[PDB]
């Protein structure tokens, strides 16, 4: 590991989203930021709110400058009203340096903010073309770049802990890691495998081969990345498009017979629970995702086991069992590799190379049987024809 300093400076879980401390202002005001690979927009709380125990106060920043123009940006469920400006950011347990970047000042907003959550912002690690109001707002990562001399690349390791994190443990306990400009070898083993950019907005990826335990879902490749397949570090779950999760689901409850399931747990919507250490992890299936590779008619494959896509929760009855929710769910947007895979895996986000890397995480949750794997190569024809186009 080469980049200390940047190790274990995340905190949080999949459902809660994972933060890294911030400080924007003068004299530095610090904030808890999530971290978003699936959005481009710095912006943090800049009004007192009920979920919000501190905020951004621009009246108090001799560095802050009014942009003179608002935003508004909508979500599928929660939105924020906010007033753009500049200040001076910086990252404590990052690189060395500060940099003049642009800030969504939030105002107005209505189920953003989340009761019980630590953060106080989001820190959109996208590109310029799907920031709001448009690309030429410039997101933070692009003036980190620009301004000084930090590599353009960053990394990724979620730590999800295995089993549930109280209010007071989740506060206490290390998350995982957010190396700017670098990639520590400590964080994964096994060889890191990269994957396209396929274009620069989302972070766009192609899948191009779906197996359950070994088996082809065996479905047009084309469906896997309809309408696009984009890595998302601010997603809890692996959302599949609909006809993808059904034939998935069918595949994983087909695996998973010997035990069955109410609709309500398939549907994410209900948990289940075992007696404490008696989770049936074996009857569950491995699911493997095979990425487009770096060269021509290769590719290679990331595999997750349920310890990922089962996501502990703790029991309505804070019983000593051990409970978790199916994370795996249904998207109309295309399929989104939040939390639940990202978990598995450290991920390489080089926008220098206009790749994504893949190695097995240091920090996945395993069993003696089984643990998640990234291999290759692999024979793969026509994989462009997976891409989708409007
Ligand atoms: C999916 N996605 C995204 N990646 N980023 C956006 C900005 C947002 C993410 C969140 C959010 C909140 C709490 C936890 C997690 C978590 N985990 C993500 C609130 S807005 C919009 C969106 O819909």
């Amino acid at each position: 590991g080469s980049f200390v300093e940047m190790v274990d400076n995340l905190r949080g879980k999949s459902g809660q989203g994972y933060y890294v401390e911030m400080t924007v202002g003068s004299p530095p005001q610090t904030l808890n930021i999530l971290v978003d690979t699936g959005s481009s927009n710095f912006a943090v709380g800049a009004a007192p709110h009920p979920f919000l125990h501190r905020y951004y106060q621009r009246q108090l920043s001799s560095t802050y400058r009014d942009l003179r123009k608002g935003v508004y940006v909508p979500y599928t469920q929660g939105k924020w009203e906010g007033e753009l400006g500049t200040d001076l950011v910086s990252i404590p347990h990052g690189p060395n340096v500060t940099v003049r970047a642009n800030i969504a000042a939030i105002t107005e907003s209505d189920k953003f903010f989340i009761n019980g959550s630590n953060w106080e912002g989001i820190l959109g690690l996208a590109y310029a073309e799907i920031a709001r109001p448009d690309d030429s707002l410039e997101p933070f990562f692009d003036s980190l770049v620009k301004q000084t001399h930090v590599p353009n690349l960053f990394s990724l390791q979620l730590c999800g802990a295995g089993f549930p994190l109280n209010q007071s443990e989740v506060l206490a306990s290390v998350g995982g890691s957010m190396i700017i400009g670098g990639i520590d070898h400590s964080l994964y083993t096994g060889s890191l495998w990269y994957t396209p950019i396929r274009r620069e907005w989302y972070y766009e990826v192609i899948i191009v081969r779906v197996e359950i335990n070994g088996q082809d879902l065996k479905m047009d490749c084309k469906e896997y990345n309809y309408d696009k397949s984009i890595v998302d570090s601010g997603t809890t779950n692996l959302r599949l498009p609909k006809k993808v999760f059904e034939a998935a689901v069918k595949s994983i409850k087909a695996a998973s017979s010997t035990e069955k399931f109410p609709d309500g747990f398939w549907l994410g919507e209900q948990l289940v629970c075992w007696q404490a250490g008696t989770t049936p992890w074996n009857i569950f299936p491995v699911i493997s995702l095979y990425l487009m590779g770096e060269v021509t008619n290769q590719s290679f494959r990331i595999t997750i086991l349920p310890q990922q896509y089962l996501r502990p929760v703790e029991d309505v009855a804070t019983s000593q069992d051990d409970c978790y929710k199916f994370a795996i769910s249904q998207s109309s947007t295309g399929t989104v590799m939040g939390a639940v895979i990202m978990e598995g895996f450290y991920v390489v986000f080089d926008r220098a190379r206009k790749r994504i890397g893949f190695a097995v995480s240091a920090c996945h949750v395993h069993d003696e049987f089984r643990t998640a794997a990234v291999e290759g190569p692999f024979v793969t024809l026509d994989m462009e024809d997976c891409g989708y186009n409007i």
